[PDB]
């Protein structure tokens, strides 16, 4: 195929060390084959949880005991489980724009879900305070999709809000947090909390592969108590997959991989920005590009988003429109992911985009 | 002394890691990866990769006569996630009914979702249609190929009474849980209940987690059109089975490795069951009643003994014999009945195992 991907929901496969991953799986398998049908703790194998605990304490400042952690095949199963540990009449609140899939999950569960618009610092604490929800879903590292990084002041506002009344919860979806360009790392919301009002949720899908689904969540001890009272849950990650993750982490292959990828995506992001800036000269507006694996581009042009995307599809440019992320007019806005984008396709990538916005490039 | 490690297991909740072709599984995974690596980076179709679903569909039509299209099938990491999903596709206020004795874990899942769950006793033909029509549930959970745990194979005639019952009123459904259906022994090679479902009241539930790599959970669910339509209305589900685990399973099947393994295992289990039956019959000479064999990986033993089912169980730990009593499969009182599972039982251990059991039962 001659497709070029500006997709945010695909991941790199050319730079993921799949041979290392398989070697770790062989090493795990050799270490624990006798017990493979035995290590089935519903929360995840303890040592896997401890390995992830150590990792996210180092790289995110998350503080927690392995016993608080729950591993799962993907963020959806963990979220669904979460909605059953939280009070059943909890009013939820989601960033708009945001993760519509999760919006739909909460609606389908019959939950009330308020939509909290963004401002320059991320999820609006004014809309939060006005609408008085019980549970926040927020993406502080790199707002999904707008790309805004929640500054520390706004984190503190959200935590003060959770702290002012019993039984308010912040679900911190730290998706896309493994990378930070032209700015340093901000400690996680969970890390700043002087209390225990944050559920930390992380995923390995952006850093290993969507193909494999591994996610986890760190419960505040009281939601852990409700979880432990259930008595019937089964782990959804295969034991060998968990042990492979453990070996991949404790061998150092994981941290080696992230470091190399941090450099790769930084240079890719820079070059892709320069190329968008030369091709569009000033008629592109780029925002949300200080972290994560995508940013936003707004375009000064006359066609609809449904049209610009319909042309790009014809021109074999995989790209998505910002309208997809309304939970529910202006100039067209698109999501440029660059995780799957080959460096050698950057120049030809913007062209096709510079042509999907209308149909040409006369110069 | 009394070697502490010398445990013999009669437990049903197992699968012989020893006998699984682990190297063939990894070679299939490697072949899948060579063919499709540039595809792991994509998002699986939410139902599961089509070609995986198609391979499973071809398999279960051959091996069970299930009649379905890959389009109807939903892959998931274990039966529980699929059952949770199912409870959300079925009407909120649906009234469920499960076999008693049965699978406590699914009972707990349903009750924790706030569902009314009826418990339905067995007769000689399995789940009691008479109790079903008395207690008036909407959705049945049943194990027709080999009732868990009594081991009764529901005969065609009772299958038809269930199908008739479901067709009589709107919003009835039959969940066919076809666990441990990869094995039958010399009788009752009867196809899936779903193969008779002229009116689309059946949801077929199958699983590989007994057949494949220990610790791996791959299950699937075949949905009738109205529930499939309800599933497509959601628009937000993410496939829980790793794409590469799906592609390995597909290679395992289409390379023939999967069926080769089942033929071998089936043979192994038929002989092990035979040898274990001959031994129980020799040791107990009629003071034992075996029922619920001819399929699966466990059967039931009723014992000719003044001892308590709980006295036998506690003496059994005292002999390093891991065994389970029928009493543990009540959801929520006479001759003692035990579940003999021979999944993780060594042929070396058959003669010792029944002799230990004889002293669990009688004390001498
Ligand atoms: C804020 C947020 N929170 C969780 C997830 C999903 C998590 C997960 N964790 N484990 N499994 N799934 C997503 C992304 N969702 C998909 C597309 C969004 C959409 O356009 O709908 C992309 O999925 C991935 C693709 C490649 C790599 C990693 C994720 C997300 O934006
Ligand atoms: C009627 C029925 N339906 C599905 C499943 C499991 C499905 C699955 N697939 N993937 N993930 N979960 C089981 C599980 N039974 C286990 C629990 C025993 C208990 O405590 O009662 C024991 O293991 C087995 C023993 C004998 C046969 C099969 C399994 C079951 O009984
Ligand atoms: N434990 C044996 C009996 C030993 C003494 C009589 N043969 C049974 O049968
Ligand atoms: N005492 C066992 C051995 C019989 O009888």
């Amino acid at each position: 195929s001659d497709w070029i991907s500006f997709s945010h929901m695909s991941s790199d496969t050319d730079h993921f060390p799949i041979k290392s991953w398989f070697r770790c799986e062989q090493k795990a398998a050799s270490r624990s084959y006798r017990t493979l049908g035995d290590m089935s703790h519903p929360q995840g194998i303890y040592e896997v949880r401890a390995a992830i605990t150590r990792l996210i304490s180092l790289t995110r400042g998350v503080k927690c005991r392995p016993e608080q952690m729950i591993i799962g095949a993907g963020t959806q199963v963990l979220m669904q489980l979460l909605t059953e540990l939280l009070p059943k009449e909890a009013v939820y609140a989601m960033e708009e724009p945001g993760y519509r899939r999760m919006y739909q999950l909460l609606k389908n569960a019959g939950k009330q879900v308020k939509t909290i618009m963004l401002d320059e610092k991320g999820m609006s604490i004014a809309e939060i305070t006005r609408q008085q929800p019980d549970v926040l879903v927020t993406t502080p590292s790199h707002q999904f999709p707008s790309g805004t990084i929640m500054p520390v002041s706004r984190r503190i506002q959200l935590l003060n809000w959770a702290a002012e009344e019993p039984r308010r919860y912040i679900i911190e979806d730290d998706y896309d947090s493994e990378f930070t360009y032209d700015v340093d790392s901000i400690p996680a919301l969970q890390s700043l909390d002087r209390f225990q009002n944050v559920i930390y949720m992380g995923t390995f899908s952006k850093s290993l592969l969507p193909g494999l689904r591994i996610s986890y969540m760190v419960l505040p001890p009281e939601l852990l108590r409700a979880y432990k009272q259930r008595g019937y849950d089964l782990q959804t990650c295969s034991s060998l997959t968990q042990l492979t993750l453990q070996e991949f982490i404790e061998s150092g292959e994981y941290q080696k991989h992230i470091k190399k990828m941090k450099q790769h995506y930084k240079e890719k992001r820079e070059r892709l920005i320069t190329a968008l800036e030369a091709e569009f000269s000033g008629e592109v507006t780029v925002k949300g590009a200080n972290a994560g694996l995508h940013f936003v581009t707004e375009f000064d042009t006359r066609r609809t988003e449904q049209d610009i995307l319909s042309h790009a599809a014809g021109l074999q440019l995989e790209i998505f429109g910002m309208s997809r992320f309304n939970l529910k007019t202006g100039r067209p806005a698109l999501i440029i992911g660059f995780a799957r984008l080959k460096e050698e396709d950057i120049q030809e990538g913007v062209q096709r985009l510079f042509k999907a916005v209308y149909g040409h490039k006369k110069i």
